[PDB]
């Protein structure tokens, strides 16, 4: 038995304050857990994005047993769609937020996605649920 | 807002090592594979994608598809039912000789294991009682 989900999904900004209006605002996430200047977790139906400092979730505090982790570079994640309609309403919502539509992408089975980028360069697209083969909700 | 998270991409320089891994580990069903470039495998409704982080970053060739690729380590969770089932694998993380990084009880009761997979990423395994997902 494989595992059946990917609870949580990783990010790193160096500035938490403009990728926590980011992901706040642009996508409507409800905020979870918010330690200043440390992380910002959102939910996401029954995922978490997790968005980390690089520079603090990579320190070592002698009483955190937690395993260190942190990025450089600019990251990837793919939010999902149900159809091209689902698509076409958020790259609406990101012209209607003056927020630069990267790019537009019809796959070969026919299937859409947007692509954008968050306040720390990471690759935010949205996609249906097409192009993996995954059937709409329900 | 968005109803889920379709794509969780991870960065690995030895692609090979990193596809063993995850296939032979955790059984996931590999979808798309371009050599020395990229493996990705299905988990559910979800796509984790692995990436060589100079590949994803290299300008074009005409790959309209946007660039990234972080060098580090990175950080994903696994779901899993409950306690017995984040025990199932903490049992076959051992029984392959892997090291169990760590074993986390949290204060509602939730419990986690943590391991490294080759390339570095810190790959956690935790039930859904830990963020109240039923
Ligand atoms: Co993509």
């Amino acid at each position: 038995k494989p595992p059946s989900a990917i609870m949580e999904t990783a990010l790193y900004a160096d500035d938490l304050d403009a990728a926590e209006a980011f992901y706040r605002d642009v996508f409507g996430l409800e905020m979870v857990l918010k330690l200043p200047g440390q992380l910002v977790f959102f939910k996401c139906g029954r995922q978490m994005l997790l968005l980390f400092d690089p520079q603090e979730s990579s320190r070592a505090d002698a009483n955190n047993p937690i395993p260190r982790h942190g990025a450089v570079g600019q990251g990837h994640f793919c939010f999902y769609a149900d159809d091209k309609a689902e698509v076409d309403e958020w790259k609406t919502r990101f012209e209607a937020l003056e927020i630069p539509v990267e790019h537009y992408h019809r796959w070969p089975n026919g299937s859409y996605s947007v692509y954008i980028r968050d306040p720390a360069g990471n690759s935010v697209e949205v996609g249906e649920g097409k192009l993996w083969g995954f059937e709409a909700e329900n």
